[PDB]
């Protein structure tokens, strides 16, 4: 049984850099690590994959979820609308920013991500290709 995504409220912290969620625009993201219950909440897909790709972790990560920006706003993304990261599209190196500065779109729909590009610059990226060279 998988476990869900969760809403993100507005005193929820980022697990890796501590900084307030929603505030910020941008993709966040969450996850489950196998040793615990409490999802852990990232202010931007930047800093969820960061920490699912430090060795000391990558190998309790296992339910990963990002925001669908075909359906949500960039400014406000919209809780209703994770999906699974690992079956996700991902657009690298836009013009577009995050909680962090630059950050990586997320999208169910290849299209949408290749219209981003368009608009925005950038690569187009499946979840394993994203490694620490991003
Ligand atoms: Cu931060
Ligand atoms: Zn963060």
């Amino acid at each position: 049984p998988p476990k869900q995504a969760q809403a993100i409220d507005s005193t929820h912290e980022c697990h890796l850099c501590g900084m307030l969620i929603t505030e910020f625009p941008g993709p966040k993201g969450e996850l489950y690590t196998k040793t615990s219950e409490k999802v852990k909440n990232f202010c931007s897909t930047r800093d969820l994959f960061s920490f699912l790709l430090d060795p000391e972790y990558v190998h309790q990560v296992k339910e990963v979820y990002v925001h669908d920006m075909s359906l949500s706003p960039w400014a406000k993304p919209n809780d209703s609308h994770f999906i699974n990261a690992r079956l996700a599209w991902f657009v690298v190196g836009s013009s577009q920013t995050g909680a962090m500065g630059e950050t990586i779109g997320s999208f169910s729909v290849k299209k949408d991500a290749e219209a981003f590009i368009e608009q925005y610059g950038g690569k187009l990226y499946r979840f394993d290709e994203i490694t620490q060279a991003q």
